[PDB]
């Protein structure tokens, strides 16, 4: 259980994590 997301999932969080963090970079660092 809780292991069927894949070994890419963390990275999916990650490429996402930076992605919206860019949007927010636009508000933060601009």
């Amino acid at each position: 259980m809780a292991t069927k997301h894949g070994k890419n999932s963390w990275k999916t969080l990650y490429l996402k994590i930076s992605f919206l963090g860019c949007k927010v970079v636009a508000l933060l660092k601009r």
